[PDB]
């Protein structure tokens, strides 16, 4: 499920920031963004914005 | 491949508990439950059970 | 995408080494190996060698 992959990637973003690695978190944000592009899901869009906001 | 996904998610569950985020770990258990429900693989079911036990 | 998956796994290798679970880090390298063998994608093999160097 596309939405499920996006929620796992958001959790990765949060954890990567917690261990002081925003450069890896930002790499994952890019994947959520391409997920939001391929689909048209406003939930995946919401997760992308939350991810960008944490980063 | 579905079994490798289950293994990756289990490692995430373990890692998230290690860094003190059981709420995110539980969310990853839910992702393994969705995987187990669309597959029916005895090893995926075994990985889901041992993730459940960490939580 | 398989390349996105390999990037996610490399990030997991680095993060797992950072939190002190080299054994899980090595398991994820194994998954990159599986991915590298199924695909023979040259970028996935590059990411594999990057992961191996960290371990
Ligand atoms: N497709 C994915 C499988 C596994 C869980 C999550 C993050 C990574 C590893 C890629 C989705």
């Amino acid at each position: 499920e596309d939405r499920d992959t996006a929620r796992v990637l958001l959790i990765m973003v949060r954890s990567l920031l917690k261990i002081g690695n925003p450069e890896d978190a930002e790499e994952v944000v890019k994947m959520i963004e391409e997920l939001a592009r391929r689909t048209n899901d406003p939930e995946i869009r919401r997760l992308l914005e939350e991810a960008r906001k944490l980063v």
